[PDB]
């Protein structure tokens, strides 16, 4: 075999079965090749920065990846030299692992790929009865489904989720069966092991908390089962305890408003309590918007550090946590200012009432219409009006400096009057002869003229346009946010939870099969999902 | 959502705002109400300390309302 | 005709300079005209930023698209 | 602005390709470097006996099909 | 602007004997699905005078597809 680095591990029985070259296969098998040879060079790794193919550095996964079914066939059952099904490589990737990174979600390759995962899943069950090849985790502690999950491999998904095998002796290989069928209609039932729970990469907690790099986080809780299995948990658990959340909110922002409504206005904070109803209601509320800014604070905290991001997806993503968290920093350097003897502890106090309001709008997520609008105000603050206003700030500012340049010994006769002057415009408040302290009155109504044309005229009505187009885009894209948006909410109640209750684990203990490889029966908390179809009588 | 949106705001200016003339959330909303009919004074007192956040308050409102969400609606309309 | 119809950025670059070099000799021709023409250079250096937007693929379509609306719209609207 | 999008990502890369044509043809500095994809032997078989060597630019393409 | 001419010649392969040579897209390796193309490059990058990308960026304006035929494989990412 080769041992530069490069090609490391590289023998003749690979190049046979890469070749597709059935004959030399063989003959390689029968003179004692080694069928269990790690082919580990860089040049069969993942290396992004290098070409490369990465097909689990075994004979029997390069047979997988290649769509030669024959020779994986052959490799498991041959005379010379039976193949280990259940080899790892150094990532600790068996073949299945090797099957799901191939994987691109593209239309023949998902095609094949599942043909070929169906195919040695079949012939694991009946080489190895007692072998459970899927339950294999590599040394990044992912099953093959988890690691489905986690690369975006919908397609993988698609098939493994609601994968059903009408064969004896491999019934129980399936994660999909149907308990009854009358007419048109039967009932179905999916497994959803390691999906609702499990030790540590239950499929929709990877998802849920994907680094935002994953391709298809969005799309993959189509897929029926998860997507059923998220509307039952909201329904039965979670919808409660999310409204209850929404109004304690809403008491927390109103007991804020009314404290910092009634501040008093003398000077030098701290001020005495006195004596009366009013200012003892006023301290409590007080204390208590403190309390639930600190609360904010730590479990802003608390996010972080569970989820450590890196420094990018601190900001790409989960907006949400980052306005809560920066509300409540605004209100410890409230405190901070009040008790320093600072007047200054109403500025930040404000800044913090005023998000904190804003910051309501995250509850609009679990109602439909309503989520969805607030996603689409996300996505246009972040690429519309985030181009627009640096355009828009571009023009202003040109045009305020030519203005105030032109501008001498007048009132305004300065930078910010004048920005605040030519804003005015876009308000539809621009008074267009608000100065006469200038030499040339043409020039400058000229540069007056040309700030609206361009300003007003141009670029509003084109933002207006180009958010037409935006949204005309961004419904599917909304409605998967918006899905999303509702899991993450789902896990996060179901993991905090508060009560050591149980009754989030829902779909009953049924028995599927009944029937083992060995004689025991199989309960595997199954999801029952009616459906009625005139076809296929 | 516009009126949460104008809510907060009044709610935090009108916080701001110390012994003057609106010093009350009805005239404050009003106020601030005004920014969407294209009437809005933007420079209606000065009965605070702190001028920059109180127009950087106001700059905020009239960015999020007057420019975002009244445009957002319009592309919604046409969608609709 | 291919002076005018393309290379918008090159023209708005030019007369920017233009402006500069008049607003200098109206400023040694002891004319204060000068601020006008310098004033305008100023404004148009400023908008001539937008040109670096290109090369950004998400600002630089909005800049293009400024640019064909200047052409067909605004001119269509304004006359 | 519906009818200008794909028009306006070719003129997107269009003139980032002029802003490149020009950034290399000035480029100030008596550089060599700007002239890339290494000398590379194509076929090495001319009509004669000689070998081609023509300043070839490597594209890796995946395919999972016509095996 | 004769892009599909163009989309000829920038791609063109030739498999036989003594017509290999008028290739400008050679295969280097093909190990699996994946195989590394080289395309000749000779006149794109640069040349005496007329260069392909400069022929097609300082085009006239009028030339029917100076936007599109930069979304030719080799140039689109040779500018990359
Ligand atoms: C089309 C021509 C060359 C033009 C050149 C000048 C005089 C200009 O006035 C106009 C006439 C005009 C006047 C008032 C309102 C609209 C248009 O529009 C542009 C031109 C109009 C603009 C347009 O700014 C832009 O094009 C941004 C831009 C987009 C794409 C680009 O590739 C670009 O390269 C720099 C710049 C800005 C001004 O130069 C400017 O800032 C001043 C003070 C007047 C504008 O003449
Ligand atoms: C002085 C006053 C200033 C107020 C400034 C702020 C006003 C807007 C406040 C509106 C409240 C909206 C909200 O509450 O949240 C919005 C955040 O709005 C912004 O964009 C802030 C722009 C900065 C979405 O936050 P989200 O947590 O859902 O992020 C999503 C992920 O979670 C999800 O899983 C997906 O990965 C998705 O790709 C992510 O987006």
């Amino acid at each position: 075999s080769y041992t530069d680095s490069y090609y490391k591990g590289q023998t003749a029985l690979h190049i046979a079965i890469e070749r597709r070259n059935m004959t030399l296969v063989t003959l390689l098998v029968e003179n004692g090749a080694d069928v269990q040879a790690a082919a580990n060079g860089d040049f069969f790794k993942k290396t992004k920065g290098r070409p490369g193919f990465y097909f689990g550095e075994l004979p029997l996964s390069l047979a997988a990846c290649t769509n030669q079914l024959a020779i994986v066939k052959f490799l498991l059952q041959n005379s010379w030299q039976p193949a280990d099904i259940s080899a790892r490589d150094s990532v600790g990737n068996t073949v299945l692992h090797a099957l799901v990174e191939v994987a691109d979600n593209t239309v023949d390759n998902t095609k094949f790929v599942t043909s070929m995962y169906n195919e040695i899943l079949i012939l694991g069950a009946k080489l190895h009865p007692t072998l459970k090849l899927e339950e294999i985790t590599n040394r990044k502690g992912l099953t093959p489904l988890a690691l489905a999950a986690s690369s975006g491999k919908i397609g993988v998904l698609a098939y493994i989720l609601q994968r059903e095998i009408h064969e004896p002796e491999c019934r129980h290989l399936s994660r999909k069966f149907t308990e009854w069928a009358y007419g048109p209609v039967h009932s179905s039932l999916y497994d959803l092991s390691c999906i609702d729970t499990c030790e540590k990469n239950s499929v929709l907690e990877v998802i849920a908390y994907s680094s935002s790099e994953t391709p298809n986080r969005h799309d993959m809780l189509l897929v029926e089962p998860l997507n059923r299995l998220l509307q039952d948990k909201w329904d039965r658990f979670v919808k409660r305890i999310f409204y209850f959340n929404f109004f304690v909110y809403c008491l927390y922002m109103i007991i804020f408003t009314a404290a910092a409504y009634y501040r008093p206005v003398e000077g030098l904070p701290p001020y005495k309590l006195k004596n009366t109803v009013g200012d003892y209601f006023r301290v409590t509320g007080e204390i208590l918007s403190v309390s639930g800014g600190v609360y904010f604070f730590f479990r802003g905290i608390q996010y972080f550090l569970q989820r450590r991001p890196s420094l990018k997806s601190l900001f790409v993503d989960s907006y949400s946590e980052i306005l809560f968290f920066v509300q409540s920093l605004f209100m410890l350097v409230s405190v901070v200012l009040y008790f320093s003897q600072r007047k200054e502890y109403v500025a930040s106090m404000v800044f913090s009432l005023a998000m904190g309001w804003t910051n309501m709008l995250y509850y609009t997520r679990g109602f439909q219409q309503m989520g969805i609008y607030a996603v689409m105000i996300e996505k246009m603050i972040l690429r519309d009006l985030c181009r627009f206003m640096f355009v828009y700030l571009v023009f202003l500012f040109g045009f305020s400096t030519a203005v105030v340049t032109l501008i001498e010994d007048g009132k305004y006769n300065s930078l910010y009057s004048t920005c605040l002057e030519l804003f005015k415009f876009t308000i539809g408040m621009g008074d267009l002869e608000f100065t006469e302290n200038y030499d040339f009155k043409a020039v400058f109504i000229i540069l007056l003229l040309a700030y609206v044309i361009l300003t007003y005229i141009l670029l509003l009505n084109m933002l207006i346009a180009l958010m037409g187009e935006t949204v005309n885009k961004i419904a599917q894209e909304s409605k998967n946010i918006w899905k999303l948006q509702r899991a993450i909410t789902i896990l996060d109640t179901e993991k905090s939870f508060l009560k050591c209750m149980r009754k989030a684990f829902r779909s009953g203990k049924l028995l599927q099969v009944g029937f083992t490889p060995d004689g025991k029966d199989d309960y595997r908390w199954c999801f029952r999902v009616d459906e009625v179809n005139w076809t296929t009588w």
